[PDB]
């Protein structure tokens, strides 16, 4: 679990979204695995706006940050889950690294700020949804 909080928004992974956040909703797309809610308190996260292909992300399932090198934000084929079938994900990002079910929203951070949170893992790997291309949530 977990979220990014900037501005009057609430970044989480769409398969993780609540009730609450689909009632307070602001945008969504099933294809990148994101679900951008309205919050009533303002958040102080800073989105990255950068093309940084290395970072530190944090691994719930190991209480650990680990520094990680990952692909740009591209399509890729995401084996079927509980929340979705076999499917292409776009803008994603992937990684040699550790990852479970339930590392789902830990941030992946750059010396800019918040590139993205992860989404996808398996095998050693670790997949993240690239956040830096919403310029609105700025604004
Ligand atoms: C860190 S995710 C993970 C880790 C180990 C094994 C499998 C996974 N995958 C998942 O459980 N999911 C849930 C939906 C998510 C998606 N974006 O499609 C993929
Ligand atoms: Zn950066």
């Amino acid at each position: 679990s977990g979220a990014i909080y900037v501005g009057n928004y609430r970044v989480v992974n769409r398969h993780l979204a609540t009730h609450n956040d689909w009632a307070n909703l602001v945008w969504e797309d099933s294809s990148r695995d994101l679900l951008v809610s309205s919050t009533t308190a303002q958040g102080c996260d800073t989105i990255a706006r950068c093309d940084c292909q290395t970072g530190v992300y944090y691994c719930s399932s190991r209480r650990k940050h680990y520094p990680v090198s990952f692909s740009k934000p591209s399509l890729i084929f995401v084996e079927a889950s509980e929340y979705y079938p076999a499917r292409y994900q776009s803008h994603l990002m992937l990684a040699v690294g550790h990852s479970e079910p339930g590392d789902c929203g830990g941030i992946l951070r750059c010396q800019h700020g918040v590139v993205g949170i992860v989404s996808t893992g398996g095998n050693g790997l670790v997949g993240f949804a690239d956040v830096r291309d919403l310029l609105w949530l700025d604004e």
